């Protein structure tokens, strides 16, 4: 099934393949797309954050456009990276 939300945390790697995945995004919910909120994302579902917690941190980076936005970084996660680590179960 599904996971909760304990602290997943992304690699270097990871995040990677986000960084171009929110870069394009920031800006289609902003429309000018901002520097200084692409990383306060990145390091937000790095950090396992949750909705509530990541919010707080975009919100001096969006404010108006956090909850809006948050809400398709915690998609994304599954979104742009779609699947690779199933086959193997090691949670460390």
């Amino acid at each position: 099934g599904s996971s909760g939300s304990s602290g997943m945390a992304l690699s270097k790697r990871e995040l990677d393949e986000l960084k171009p995945w929110i870069e394009k995004t920031v800006k289609r919910v902003l429309g000018f797309s901002e520097p200084t909120v692409v990383t306060a994302a990145l390091n937000c579902v790095g950090k396992g954050m949750d909705k509530k917690k990541a919010a707080d941190h975009l919100k001096p980076f969006l404010d108006d456009s956090t909850l809006r936005f948050v809400d398709k970084l915690f998609e994304a996660v599954e979104e742009g990276r779609s699947s690779r680590h199933s086959s193997g179960p090691s949670s460390g």
